[PDB]
């Protein structure tokens, strides 16, 4: 076991040198530098990486590792019980300690997301990073230096002291906010300005191809809003200066995390080229940007661990990510990231998913849906929709909305969630330290902004079993089923031409005819039906998403079930699906009558 | 977070009942009752997992858990620091807890191995088991049930109580040997004696179809003549019965999986009817077998924890997997499994992937891959050959081999390795609880062998960076290579045209020619290739394994690098690689003036 972490000084400088110029084999040279302190010295790859919420770190992507004290090697032992911790035994007079290692980063997605490619590259320094055991790690010193491919420009928050050639030094920096500055760099690069002054922000954009760079002064202009309606909301900015990170790609892995003065965003080649088709996604920067008061500033206090190498408590997810996901949806809706008719049927497919889409619900709690980034990992289960998952995201959005509504009817909607927003991120403008919260001081705010009984509001709705989408109907809408496609989900069909049919038969295609989903008590389900199963024909004739769809019109109001061919392994057989309610997709419809506060909660300030 | 287990009595019986009818969504629906006083009560799901050596416990496909006391659901709470700790609030004059769920086992392999199919299913108890906090596992008496598909057979070491139906009822026993005691079931069924008398072995196969279980009378022989042949090895057996579990089958997810008194084993549907062509996977059953000997009843004593919820230790799996991948090339020999001609062969490319294939052997020693199984749980990883992977097992294997011919070379060929299996696992026939050891148990056992500093001797091997293949020279034969085909290599190829190229070019390609690995400073890392790159062609002609195989010969010997065209994503280049070696096999020769040690290490006894 590894002795805790203390709040002591670590004396001198922790030096990491990157060379990041194998593209071919993906591979990242690294050399680490510190003082040696003679005696039993224990070296920390960092295991739980802040915005992961779970131990994500890629230890055995850690290779060629050799330590020298004063240039004699010294033979390392891991840790068999804390497999991130290597142990040197330092000689008595000695002076430093080298530590030279590659990190062997994904060749394939199947060993996690990609990070070099021959035309740009994501380097996040806890992955090229040993450090010392037993000190908090914004005790330590840290002084970073990378070697780019030939001419690359480059992008971090970390402020650079020069740049010779190709190898960047950066100026020091505490060894917490090293791991929190990460650098995209690349061969096709646009740097554009979305906010000028004294904390300015920057969108650095590099693509696979320099065309994807072409982005129109509205599209631009929809960014900058963004800055401007997070101004309005909190008040205040929790950076010095901030660096979007956008990777517009089909090489690099995707990517959305969230730092104090940066984010790490990738979106398709048409970002920009295809505004009107690649809308889906866009809520990213908004998501990500929101994280800087809400996750990175203001951080539940189980979560601000004091190194990268003891465990993090998740409880407050809900608020971390689940506002997040709120104010990212609503923020893009403010800024012109999307339409409003685009953001109200995302909010209903959001709805949707807890009135119907989570049958899981019944027996499991949002809140302890909190330990699904270290129960998973993300890694693929059968029923998202069953086990649940990670849904402190969206139903925490929806309890959110609900939330934003009561403080509304309080308050003769002279207060809303935005009053909240200012009331806790909105302190200490230009501060981009840690301030932890417990769930004592989310309710306290809360009830500074208008009392009520909001301990028990949030605990009724985190461990409940019962509706979250109350704030539909309190804002004025309705949440309501029928034939025509969702916006999202049309847009996220087309093009491959798959079938979402969650809310009819109970399941997703592809367009081969391969399930890709199937929910919990569903049509679907109930015919024995799993994911991989492949819908051959339907009433007899070759299986395509219109096909199928047209039958499941054709059914709408009769007595006549559907007749799936379905390729079960190697077994074909026929199965009769007695579903007459026809294609239904989410939408929201107007109450008529109530005040419509959702139009107001989206509306651009 | 969880307290720990304690040696202390507990009172009652965990009842565990499975219902394992659902097939089609592949569920296991699982009831475990078990006594309960009232208070706080924390529940627990097996993590680390016997034979695993790494916490493989699927916390996440645990659904639909409810809790009730006295029939009254009680709510949970799960600990978010342990996230299989399950705690409850049991009221005031509460007897007894029940709490109902689901194992979601695979519905593909990107899941985990399958373990339901149409013909046959897979259950470990561990999966579906909730045992009470506190306790060592052992002092837990259990007893469980099992509904099976209508008319299935099956075949456990656990003792059948009753069969009323398709409901069976286990006798009780105690809960480590219940989760030691897996239960295969199907519809294709032979039950086979291995061994008569008072300690009887069985072979229990299953298959997807009925025509693969026509095992022939001398096939059966080779498996009786395994035990045979341990019985010379050890003169125990650490059972009071032996049930060999195995599935031929292409449905069911692959295992091998050693227990006390069974172990889980599959093969290819061919594993009889094809003897000739399946051979290089059926040492499978002589290594799990010898398990019962080395790994269940001897075990390290970090290894041998108190219950399934506490880290293991895998300092000595060099021991546990090393010596018993020895024993099971070397009693496939012995038992007619494998040829003599076959055994060799697999030899020599154990010794070629330490000579030759193992270049991470610079950095890293073979006691650190003891750590691999909680590192990587059998992930992809880029380089196998670099950063090592669980070389505890062969790299072992080797070394145990060198520690046979020391033991022949210290007493005139009067003491072999076999003496130190009859020595260190030999003792108490009958017993099949844990006798724990530790690494100077090793060293001692050896000694009494032949006096020696075998400390010194093992820690130079698993602590160093020099070569483990000592023992074939040693032994009376030398590692050569050449262009006659290695016969594990030919058959791994056949069928499919697959090319392995390790000692040539360092890659192996499959017939489509996407390289399926790469030697860290082989000839094609030196060209930049990486795993999933594609060799479009060779010397101008489209990639077939004869092309280029037949390329390599040509370049042996003179001076014209061979022209690879390469796919690198969306790119083609044109590499010219300087290899003049040829093709390069691994095979043994003798040394004619050298005793042949070797043949009487593998000669039946
Ligand atoms: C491309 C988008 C889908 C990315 C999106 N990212 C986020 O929500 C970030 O704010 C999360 N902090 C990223 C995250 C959370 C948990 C585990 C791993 C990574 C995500 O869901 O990971
Ligand atoms: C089909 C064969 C390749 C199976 C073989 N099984 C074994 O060696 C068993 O003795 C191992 N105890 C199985 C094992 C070890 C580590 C992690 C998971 C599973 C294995 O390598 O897993
Ligand atoms: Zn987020
Ligand atoms: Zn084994």
């Amino acid at each position: 076991a590894t002795a805790a972490p203390q709040d002591v000084p670590f004396e001198g400088t922790l030096k990491i040198d990157v060379d990041a110029t194998d593209l071919q084999h993906r591979i990242f040279k690294v050399k680490t530098t510190m003082p040696a302190t003679p005696g039993p010295m224990t070296l920390l790859y960092p295991q739980w990486i802040p915005g992961n919420h779970s131990p994500t770190g890629p230890i055995d992507k850690l290779a060629g590792l050799v330590i020298k004290v004063d240039g004699k090697v010294v033979p390392w032992t891991r840790d068999q019980f804390d497999v991130y911790a290597f142990k040197v035994d330092v000689p008595q007079g000695a002076s430093e300690l080298v530590a030279e290692f590659k990190f062997l980063s994904p060749q394939a997605s199947s060993q996690g997301r990609v990070m070099m490619t021959p035309e740009m590259l994501n380097l996040q320094w806890n992955t090229t990073a040993l450090y010392p055991a037993g000190y908090f790690a914004r005790n330590i010193k840290a002084q970073a230096s990378v070697t780019l491919p030939a001419g690359w420009s480059y992008a971090t928050a970390m402020e650079t002291e020069r740049r010779v050639g190709d190898t960047v030094t950066f100026k020091p920096i505490d060894f917490d906010d090293l791991v929190d500055s990460p650098m995209f760099a690349g061969k096709y690069y646009k740097r554009v300005e979305l906010s000028a002054g004294k904390q300015p922000v920057y969108l650095n954009v590099f693509a696979d191809e320099a065309k994807s760079l072409d982005a129109k002064p509205e599209q631009i202009k929809a960014h900058a809003a963004l800055v401007q309606q997070m101004d309005k909301l909190y008040g205040a900015r929790h950076f010095d200066h901030y660096e979007f990170l956008l990777a517009l790609t089909k090489k690099l892995g995707g990517i959305g995390l969230e730092h104090h003065r940066s984010s790490e965003n990738s979106g398709a080649p048409n970002y920009f080229t295809e505004w009107d088709k690649s809308w889906t996604g866009r809520d990213l920067l908004a998501h990500e940007f929101n994280h800087s008061w809400n996750g990175k500033y203001r951080r539940g206090a189980d979560l601000a661990t004091p190194n990268f190498n003891v465990p993090m408590g998740d409880s407050l997810l809900w608020l971390y990510e689940g506002q997040t996901q709120f104010w990212g949806e609503v923020m893009s809706a403010r800024s012109g990231l999307w339409t409003q008719e685009q953001a109200r049927d995302m909010l209903a497919g959001v709805a949707a998913q807890y009135e119907r889409g989570r049958p899981g619900m019944a027996w499991r709690t949002v809140q302890d849906t909190t330990n699904d980034p270290t129960m998973s990992m993300r890694r693929p289960k059968a029923y998202r929709n069953y086990q649940m998952s990670e849904d402190y995201y969206s139903g925490g959005q929806m309890m959110w909305l609900e939330v934003d509504s009561k403080l509304r009817a309080l308050t003769n909607n002279k207060r809303s969630i935005d009053d909240f927003g200012k009331a806790f991120f909105g302190m200490k403008n230009g501060d981009w330290d840690v301030n932890p919260y417990t769930f004592d001081d989310i309710v306290s705010t809360l009830n500074g902004v208008a009392a009520f009984d909001w301990a028990s509001f949030l605990r009724s709705r985190m461990d409940g079993h019962g509706s979250l989408i109350g704030g539909i109907e309190a804002n004025g809408w309705k949440l309501v089923y029928n034939d025509e496609p969702n916006l999202a989900t049309k847009t996220d069909e087309s093009d491959d031409k798959d079938a979402s049919l969650t809310y009819s038969l109970g399941m997703s295609l592809k367009a081969s005819g391969d399930i890709s989903d199937v929910l919990w008590d569903g049509p679907a389900f109930n015919a024995g039906l799993i994911t991989g199963n492949t819908i051959v024909a339907v009433n007899g004739r070759a299986f395509s998403s219109d096909v199928i769809k047209d039958a499941i019109t054709a059914a709408k109001g009769t007595t006549v079930p559907i007749e799936l061919l379905v390729k079960r392994l190697d077994r074909y057989d026929t199965v009769r699906i007695d579903y007459h309610g026809g294609l239904l997709y989410p939408h929201l419809e107007r109450i008529a009558g109530k005040p419509d506060r959702l139009s107001e909660l989206y509306k651009a300030r």
